[PDB]
């Protein structure tokens, strides 16, 4: 008689990816703010892909025409959420894209960090998503692709991640990254901080970026 | 070559007394216009109760979203205040029947109590609370989505008529979204501090999460 029941799948990260996450999540780095640049850049890439699909098949935008990125800090939850209405990811995409298949750059980037490369270059090796763990103890990715159901990926590192169908609020289409911030990284929940980081690092992104400051009202 | 969309747009006349009530609401001063938010939050709470009670005996009714809540979104750039809930929503007929074509006994007497000069606050008791929206809004748009039906848009600028159409905007899972296009001298209801105090004052007993999202477009990234 449960309110609900669903299957949860747990997957091991590919060895190199686990190594990178441990390196990122544990090691001191001076400008972690670049995490937000990498996630906005990923969102922009997703919006490009749906935009170009719609040019040959407009019905692809039946799930929503607006192409944009929302940034949603929630001090009460200590979460920062980046939402886009891009092309989204199938379940296979989540499992493949986000853990089980290490690409050249995974090892290549740890290879480069030894060679004197910087962490802000994590994006040039195509593994920018993982910079999220510079500031987050846990990351949840919720995604909805056309013709597919809405899935939720999550990891606190430690070598594994889970995937399940998301029963939360339905998205029309796109991807939402929920960063559950480390205790000492709450600065990234502040309007002034988010504003300056976007102005500094994401000036060239070609889609609306909008802030929604979230506050749960007292007693509610 | 081909249109993106093609749809019928229907225009309805407001029932006579409803039209009369709206004109009174728009053209009369009241010292406590803030009660409009109480009325719309109350309507959302009712819608939420209904999908919850339905879900008891029929659990699959929450397939369109499990979370039951109310969001308030002020957008200073657009001068809109939006109230969104994940309640049971309205079918096209519910929308037409509820929002303007049928008048109840509680209209002619209330609308006459205001012509007589009563306190606008009593509007909710007479079951016409939605129309308090026009205390602060020059136009109201309602987007609604009921299980097993299409998403519809209702809209009126209170000229004696309103329109209904299938909506082609951003998809809602389920529920109702009220978009208030605010009057120029009623923009205070876009302010965070103002919204907080109104909710704290009038909606203390609403048994659902009410969440404010202060919308701010970022420099060089508008639209
Ligand atoms: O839905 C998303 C998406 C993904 C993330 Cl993570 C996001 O923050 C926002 C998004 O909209 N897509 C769909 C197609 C393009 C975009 C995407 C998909 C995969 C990568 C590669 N990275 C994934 C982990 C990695 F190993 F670091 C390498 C980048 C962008
Ligand atoms: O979708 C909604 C809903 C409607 C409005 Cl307006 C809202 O602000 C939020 C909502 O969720 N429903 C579904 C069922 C219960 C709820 C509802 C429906 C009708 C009335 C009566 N009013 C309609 C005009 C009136 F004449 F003033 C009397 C109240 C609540």
């Amino acid at each position: 008689q449960p309110m609900e029941e669903e299957e949860v799948e747990t997957f091991a990260f590919q060895a190199e990816i686990a190594q990178l996450m441990s390196l990122i999540i544990n090691t001191f780095y001076s400008n972690k703010e670049i995490f937000l640049r990498e996630l906005i850049s990923n969102s922009s890439d997703a919006l490009d892909k749906i935009r170009y699909e719609s040019l040959t098949d407009p019905s692809k935008l039946d799930s929503g025409k607006e192409l944009h990125i929302n940034l949603i800090p929630n001090k009460q939850d200590r979460t920062l959420t980046i939402v886009d209405t891009g092309i989204g990811m199938t379940k296979a995409d989540l499992i493949n894209n986000l853990g089980t298949i290490a690409k050249s750059g995974t090892k290549a980037f740890m290879e480069a960090l030894q060679a004197g490369a910087d962490i802000s270059m994590i994006g040039q090796f195509g593994v920018g998503f993982y910079s999220a763990y510079l500031v987050a103890e846990k990351v949840t990715v919720i995604t909805k692709h056309n013709d597919d159901e809405q899935y939720a990926w999550e990891s606190s590192a430690g070598g594994s991640f889970t995937v399940r169908t998301d029963t939360g609020e339905p998205m029309g289409r796109g991807t939402k990254v929920i960063l559950h911030l480390k205790e000492d990284q709450t600065e990234y929940l502040e309007e002034r901080r988010i504003k300056e980081i976007v102005k500094k690092h994401s000036q060239f992104i070609g889609y609306p970026i909008t802030l929604f400051v979230e506050k749960e009202l007292e007693h509610h």
